[PDB]
């Protein structure tokens, strides 16, 4: 079997990216890899066409993370193909929430990534205009929601 | 001014994602990858939120090709945004054209891209059903493709 998740965050080169790479990372930790797909998608055009930010490269580089992505927008089709979206803030979630009553399929559960975080940190923030820790605090988050989102499996 | 070109297999696991890679360091060796917009994409579904398969992952690195990917599939609006789909097999191309004529605006030019190739081997094989040789196959034949490619525009 197969369950699947897609990351959404406003670009799709700083958080979702993070948070793809880190549960891709923590999925195959656990030997679970094998029953996960796992993509990430951006809301908005910004930065489609785009590498991950080297900030959150050079982050995942930290954790011995080998992040692979090429932003991309979310689409028509990922709410009938994902079982769970995970976004990062209330924008995304008022934008998803938006679009996934506009849609011919919607399979997907639409959450905030945070609402798992056990330190009920809500809101990943965008750390595009931060600095290198501001992108180490999103790993962080990233990790302790993606371990509880896959512990309730 | 900007170009942009899709490579696109079935699956977005081999052949796309390596010669999206291959396409995108010889764009940089020539100093305009500001001018490009690179990706690929899959015509089918089975692949989605994968990573490129490990065998090409060690193609890639053999060449120090940096591959950074997730499968995604095709849109409608992939049709509409790319300048350029260059795709592997007839049964790709074959797929590709009839999408193209069933969406309301298509600026995509649809060519093999083994139809580039100096060699003129016009079909790069799956290499899923064989060896890590059959990825450096369709490395090789990426290579003179894209090179041939770029050097038509």
């Amino acid at each position: 079997g197969s369950k699947s998740v897609l990351f959404v965050c406003l670009g799709n080169i700083c958080r979702s990216p993070i948070a793809e790479a880190v549960f891709r990372k923590l999925v195959t930790d656990e030997k679970v890899s094998d029953n996960w797909r796992i993509d990430s998608a951006a809301t908005s055009t910004y930065e489609v066409g785009n590498p991950p930010d080297y900030r959150g490269q050079n982050c995942m580089r930290k954790h011995g993370i080998h992040m692979q992505h090429i932003a991309r927008q979310i689409t028509k089709e990922d709410f009938a193909t994902f079982d769970y979206i995970l976004c990062m803030d209330e924008s995304n979630l008022r934008d998803l929430n938006r679009k996934s009553n506009q849609v011919k399929n919607c399979k997907a559960k639409i959450e905030l990534l945070g609402s798992y975080d056990p330190q009920k940190q809500l809101i990943i923030e965008d750390p595009y205009y931060g600095n290198d820790s501001d992108f180490e605090v999103v790993y962080q988050q990233c990790l302790r929601c993606c371990k509880a989102f896959l512990e309730k499996t």
